[PDB]
């Protein structure tokens, strides 16, 4: 089997993705963050508290046919941006882009911090990452990934993130149309239960590479690209009137600079983001001030390969018996 979904920008700024996954019978069609640092599938549901519910579309389970209680299972999470949500857990019918999984954990809210509850966009997080990671209690569930992966005519699954348009997960398959030249593979570390993986160097803008080895996750769910403290000195030196603002949280910018580029290695080859990708725009409304897509990871314990770097790829989440990445160029 394979299944093949559109991923649509939050809004302006590729702020996050959403993805349009059916869940129960008949169908409620909700909207998710496909997140390759998680590996839970929570949703909006008709058990979240009423007044953390705003504008989400929410799954109720006493609408499926083929909902059934997990009886006992709870699950509760932590994100890196400080946000949480737990519940309840229901197992149902999940198909994304046509590739369907039954007896799915599907976690229903009952509880949400605030950052999720204004985020009207988002109906969730399906997570991607290895089920090692997944947070019900007291029986660990499976990715829905992990749940498909027998079924694929090939244990993968792609992402091709949109830079302000449109992309694409791709499961069991890999587009040969979707990239150029070829894909590199390189190893994969599930020690920590993530996509972690060691990049080969850097460069920025038309500088020379850097090689050292930065060892990092592949992360869907995580908006920036978060580098040591010495590689990100070094792009933001070459951006007149950069600096670390504590104020505000990370770099920001002169909204009127042209970026330059940063550039990753992948094995022998070679990413190349376009210094347009790193650019996050005002830091308040009508501020000349533009926040840095670029930030340390000195406060986070690990380098964070999110949206800005993926979107500059083609990347292949290899789920065989040993999983390894793959990224080319697009
Ligand atoms: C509440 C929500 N806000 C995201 C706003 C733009 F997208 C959030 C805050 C912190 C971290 C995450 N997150 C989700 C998966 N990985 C990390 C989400
Ligand atoms: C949403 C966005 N960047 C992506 C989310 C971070 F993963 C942004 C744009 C303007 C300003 C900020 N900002 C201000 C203080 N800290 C952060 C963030």
């Amino acid at each position: 089997s394979t299944g093949s979904a559109t991923t649509t920008p939050i809004d302006s700024l590729d702020d996050a993705y959403i993805t349009p996954v059916q869940i129960g019978t008949p169908a409620q069609t909700l909207n998710l963050d496909f997140d390759t640092g998680s590996s839970d599938l929570w949703v909006f549901s008709s058990e979240t508290t009423a007044s953390e519910v705003d504008g989400q579309t929410i799954y109720t389970p006493s609408k499926s046919t083929t909902a059934k209680l997990l009886s006992g299972a709870t699950w509760s999470i932590s994100y890196g941006d400080g946000s949480s949500s737990s519940g309840d857990v229901y197992t149902d019918t999940v198909s994304v882009g046509g590739l369907t999984v039954t007896g799915q954990a599907v976690e229903s809210a009952k509880k949400v911090s605030s950052s999720f509850t204004e985020d009207s966009t988002i109906d969730g997080l399906l997570g991607l990452a290895f089920s090692t990671l997944n947070t019900v209690s007291p029986t660990q569930q499976k990715t829905f990934f992990d749940n498909a992966k027998a079924s694929l005519d090939s244990p993968v699954f792609t992402a091709d993130l949109g830079y302000h348009a449109p992309g694409t997960y791709n499961f069991g398959f890999i587009d040969t149309t979707a990239y150029t030249g070829s894909i590199t593979y390189t190893a994969v570390s599930t020690k920590q239960g993530f996509w972690e993986w060691t990049s080969t160097g850097y460069a920025v803008g038309s500088g020379t590479f850097k090689s050292t080895s930065i060892d990092g996750i592949a992360d869907t769910g995580t908006t920036l690209l978060y580098l040591p403290a010495t590689v990100v000195s070094a792009y933001w030196a070459q951006v007149s009137g950069a600096k670390s603002s504590s104020s505000v949280g990370g770099y920001v910018f002169p909204c009127s600079a042209t970026l330059p580029s940063f550039t990753f290695g992948v094995g022998s080859a070679r990413i190349v983001i376009p210094g347009d990708y790193i650019d996050f725009g005002p830091i308040s409304t009508g501020s000349s001030s533009c926040f840095g897509g670029i930030q340390s990871s000195a406060g986070i314990g690990i380098n964070i390969f999110g949206d800005v770097a993926l979107k500059a790829a083609f990347v292949v989440f290899n789920g065989a018996t040993t999983p390894t990445l793959g990224f080319a160029s697009k």
